[PDB]
């Protein structure tokens, strides 16, 4: 923590986006996360295989994925910080730009972990830190937060510019996220904390949250060599063709139901040109000529320069029209909810790649939102949310968990056949160097179908 | 998992390779657990492997490495390149080239481990091979190398060989050389292995100059630096992590080695001085540092990755002429490369050719000293010259004697738990958990391996 000299902020930054980004990619991240989750599924042992199917999370992955929301993220964030305050003139933007990764970090880490390190965490003269509780975690998350949007200075050209690789330090882009990130965040505590609806309709009133695509934050991967997405190595070690990654049954068919022109965008046909899906560990479909049936995820979401998406517009909109839907902190509206739904829905299409003439027959096709009882309109919302996170597994199996209570979750999904689990998996094991160096860690860690904090 | 290049697989597989190798959770458990550096104690490196304490997490990326990202694809490489048409036999010497210098490495870290069964799809949970099996294992692979190798033709792994360029003579000339490294890892514990290397020094072409080298080279170019320099930009870009080991400086001082400026900065007021395990780093009271730090030099961009090197081969053959092992004793051979070996290490680093005549020429003709006296002086040369390899030191200093006689003689650091010196690693946490034939236990970090006695 104090132990290095002078840093620049700009550097520690960008150092962290990068490995944050290739973390999210990685997999040690994504395939635990798609399979445990199943919005995708292996097609069976004689393909992807992955371990994930069944639950089984690798303690080298609850380790990789530990250190680098700690040890590369959380460490250094703090480091860039500490010289952002430190620097004559103070820079006050990259303190907010830093606080806003550091945020969303510990949220990320408590989404999977629950009780975890924080206010303890990166502090010389504390060894061996505590444990927090999510509800602590989630509270600290949203004061770092507003922290950011206090000391934030849109007059000031200071800032991390050529080393934000986000938004290249436009302040007003961090303030729109920041708001949004609060938002969302308030979402995911408000089933638990019914008491945040105040909070969450305060800043639906305020508005200036992410609307459109240039509001995205996201990561772009290149062509370059260096920058390129660990998705598409990943393919290229098994040969360049798509063959680990399938389309899920609990994915697909909802998508079928509503003639979902993302279809195309998400899954690559099978041989016959007709999209088909499987189970979980479902044994992938071939012809006797060993031509595949079955649909694959899209080799194009795995290509070299595919983005990874961390925060978007249609997340935040669909959000938004969930609240209005549910009447949190605002009085229920169906009318608004629907002019969200369409929007996200158009938006989520949009970034997908989907011609505009079928993202307009496809809204058009929807129901209005005002048509529907608000349950029924809850369970559509809900739906497009786990539609558009298919490719986005972290952000999936947080929506999946918040999505309802009591075992309403959407869509309703049956336990792995061959998992050791008698129920659906609802966090991760906690990470071997912590559980052993850490003396104030757990003796035991919590099983993996203990629902979190937030999840009820 | 179909049809993939072998060339492409090579290639991931060196890169990283050099980037486990030159990694913090490889470089600094092995450089602060030797004890050939030090971290200048809690207010600067801190490295909890100073005292022992090795990550799981680092037992288990480099694990991951050797087993996962460098083993599988390895085989998968050989397997792709015996089905091609024209069959292609030079990537296949190529690739199991590095397979034995994985599975010796692995080895050399953890004793037992998995290798006849590994990488095989009937077999669910592998057994553990003994040290003895797979050391003898690497030294099959790499006389299968030199069998399947074809001179003669011009197809091998070329553009994707960042080692060589696809020069088959150079693998050959390597091959060899792994070989007689590898025997004489293995001769104190099983003496037999004498005649194997005899043979390989009585034929030669085993490697001898610069050129020969096995070496990663890491550039300026972004994406191809060395981890290294990562490191210490993060702290920034002052190298105040790694420190002078007393152990390491103290002998070269005596020795008034011109290594020591290429090795180190000097203090503040130009005075080259080191530290113990985990002494505290001195400063004046105007915050400079006094204490010498590992040369920033060796922490830059394109620092290039050392994995076998021609000082090595030639000290290890002095060595093995000192000790008669396969060939006569020979004191007159064992100082013509003891010196030559010298001389490669010193160039290496950079210094200069007067500087290194003047320091070959005041060092003691091997020939005037007792077999036992002219051993530790090839002995301590090895040491000297492994400083910035911190794997190959390891290896070294349990190699160097038996019985509590290695070179030099370490203590145990104060803090650790352990009442032993470091012998090496525990057991990764996965492989414990999820292969039903591992041990219920691991041994623990002070118990020695098979080849060290
Ligand atoms: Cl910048
Ligand atoms: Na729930
Ligand atoms: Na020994």
């Amino acid at each position: 923590p104090n132990t290095a000299e002078k840093v620049d902020p700009g550097y520690l930054f960008n150092y962290v986006a990068v490995n944050w980004a290739g973390t999210r990619t990685g997999g040690d991240f994504y395939i635990p996360l798609s399979m445990s989750s199943q919005c995708q599924v292996d097609g069976g042992l004689d393909y992807g295989g992955w371990d994930e199917s069944v639950y089984t999370i690798s303690p080298y992955s609850t380790g990789n994925t530990w250190k680098h929301y700690y040890s590369v993220g959380g460490n250094n964030l703090m480091l860039a910080i500490k010289n952002a305050e430190e620097a004559d003139p103070v820079n006050h933007n990259a303190i907010a730009q830093c606080k806003i990764l550091l945020a969303e970090h510990m949220y990320e880490a408590t989404m999977l972990w629950g009780d975890i390190p924080f206010t303890e965490s990166w502090n010389g003269t504390i060894k061996y830190p505590k444990f927090d509780s999510q509800e602590s975690v989630l509270n600290g998350v949203l004061s770092l937060l507003d922290e950011a949007l206090q000391i934030m200075d849109l007059n000031d050209a200071n800032a991390i510019d050529e080393y934000d690789i986000y938004y290249k330090g436009d302040m007003n882009k961090w303030m729109t996220l920041a708001k949004s990130l609060k938002f969302r965040t308030l979402m995911v505590m408000v089933d638990k904390d019914p008491s945040k609806a105040t909070a969450i309709g305060t800043l639906l009133q305020a508005g200036g949250m992410v609307s459109s695509a240039s509001d995205n934050l996201v990561f772009p991967y290149s062509a370059e060599p260096g920058n390129q997405n660990p998705k598409y190595e990943l393919i290229e070690l098994v040969g360049g063709t798509q063959i680990l990654f399938f389309a899920s049954n609990y994915m697909l068919k909802p998508m079928q139901e509503r003639n979902d022109p993302r279809i195309p965008c998400y899954f690559e046909p099978g041989a016959d040109g007709v999209y088909r899906g499987l189970g979980n560990r479902e044994p992938a479909v071939t012809d006797d000529k060993d031509n595949m049936l079955s649909s694959v995820v899209s080799s194009y979401l795995f290509r070299k320069d595919a983005p990874e998406l961390i925060y978007s517009c249609q997340e935040q909109l669909l959000l938004e029209a969930e609240a209005y839907a549910r009447g949190l902190g605002v009085a229920q509206n169906l009318s608004k909810a629907n002019e969200l739904y369409k929007k996200g829905i158009r938006e989520a299409c949009a970034f997908y790649g989907v011609a505009e003439a079928d993202i307009d027959t496809y809204v058009t096709g929807l129901p209005e939102l005002t048509a529907l009882t608000q349950e029924k309109a809850l369970y559509e919302i809900h739906m497009q949310q786990w539609i558009d996170l298919m490719d986005r597994p972290f952000e999936e199996f947080v929506q999946w968990r918040r999505s309802g209570t009591a075992g309403n979750e959407v869509p309703t999904l049956q336990v792995p056949e061959d998992a050791t689990s008698k129920e659906l998996i609802r966090r991760w094991e906690y990470s071997p160097e912590e559980m052993t160096a850490n003396i104030n860690a757990p003796k035991e860690s919590p099983k993996i179908w203990e629902k979190l904090w937030f999840d009820l």
